[PDB]
């Protein structure tokens, strides 16, 4: 079938579902397209090139909160983000694992570089800045990491284990994104004071 | 040489220093331990039930501030347990990838059921007490996971990298856990009032 980038990027993403990130080759990937392995290897190098194209493309196509509305608040923006961040890594499966370990493309910089901008805008240092957006996207990264994952006790621990098992771990991440933003706003608006 | 757990658990940790989780196998622990496939076979049944003691063997061995000191705040208490689980964390090759899917060993069912107990002592719910050490967790795991895993650009983000590689993720770590935890004091110190 067709070799243009979008369509490797639509099986290997369809691939990746079937398989998870431990069990998707680029062999196998071939198997999909009704193509042989030499064929594929002129379109994609090896499964790292292919985990880094779907890892970008995975945020390009479903990530569709990367930028404030006009007027947002810095806490709004930030906790869309992170809703968005989140949905983006559940709708795959490993995309957590897929997105570990890559950096932003050139494609989306300046939309990193608008989403620190933006903060540095509402009060924050570059670094203040940087702290508060890398702690939404290490939280995101690890509750979604845990939750993907996790696909004789104690009483609190049976009881919090149902809890955790009672839903998609958006109860838990959305609470805890809630203490996130407040914990920076109380950062932010203290300025010099001791607090 | 001596195939007891401690001495199997010592080598298959050192082998995944050398090698890495992709690469760690059985058959290369064989080797280390200068013995044939079968024979570990006896010993351990697969890289799934290696991979497994390993996750629970770094935890015991490395993470040694599990428990509050009497008297402690909570504060405190999930301030040094975070710093000890992300050390131990980070203490060998890809051990955030080596914790990520597995849940606390029978072994430390007391202990994850202090920390709860503990956590509704000082005003949580088991809910609130469970959703901020989780938030605690996800947040540690992530910023492991990336800082580990990272073993043209514009202005802001070219800064902001120089930032991000300036340290092992210790600073923006610390920083984004005084913000949780005031966040979650913020949620505790309300009670039932909008806040
Ligand atoms: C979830 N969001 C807060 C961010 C985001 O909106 C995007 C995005 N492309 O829209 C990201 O790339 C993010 O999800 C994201 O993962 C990147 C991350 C950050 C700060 O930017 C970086 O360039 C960068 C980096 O190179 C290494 C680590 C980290 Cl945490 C970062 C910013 C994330
Ligand atoms: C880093 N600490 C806050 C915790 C901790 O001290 C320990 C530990 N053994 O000492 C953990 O197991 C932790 O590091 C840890 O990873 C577990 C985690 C928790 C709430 O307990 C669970 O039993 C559990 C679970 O089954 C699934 C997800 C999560 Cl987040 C959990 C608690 C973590
Ligand atoms: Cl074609
Ligand atoms: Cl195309
Ligand atoms: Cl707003
Ligand atoms: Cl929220
Ligand atoms: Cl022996
Ligand atoms: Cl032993
Ligand atoms: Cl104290
Ligand atoms: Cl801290």
């Amino acid at each position: 079938s067709r070799l243009n980038r979008e369509s490797v990027i639509d099986a290997a993403l369809e691939l990746l579902n079937e398989t998870g990130i431990d069990g998707l080759t680029t062999r196998k990937l071939a198997q999909k397209l009704g193509i042989e392995q030499p064929t594929l290897y002129w379109h994609v190098k090896n499964k790292r090139a292919l985990l880094d194209a779907l890892a970008v493309e995975i945020l390009a196509r479903h990530h569709d909160y990367s930028l404030p509305a006009a007027g947002e608040s810095w806490q709004s923006f930030l906790r869309n983000n992170a809703m968005s961040f989140r949905r983006a890594l559940l709708r795959y499966r490993d995309g957590a694992k897929v997105h570990l370990g890559t950096r932003p493309d050139e494609k989306q910089y300046d939309t990193v570089e608008t989403q620190l901008r933006f903060m540095t805008e509402n009060g924050f240092s570059l670094r203040d800045g940087l702290y508060a957006i890398s702690a939404v996207s290490h939280f995101t990264l690890g509750a979604v990491l845990e939750q993907q994952e996790h696909t004789n006790l104690p009483p609190l621990l049976r009881e919090a284990l149902q809890i955790m098992d009672s839903d998609d771990g958006e109860q838990a991440f959305l609470h805890g994104l809630e203490s996130l933003i407040r914990g920076f706003e109380v950062q932010l608006t203290a300025l010099l004071q001791i607090v």
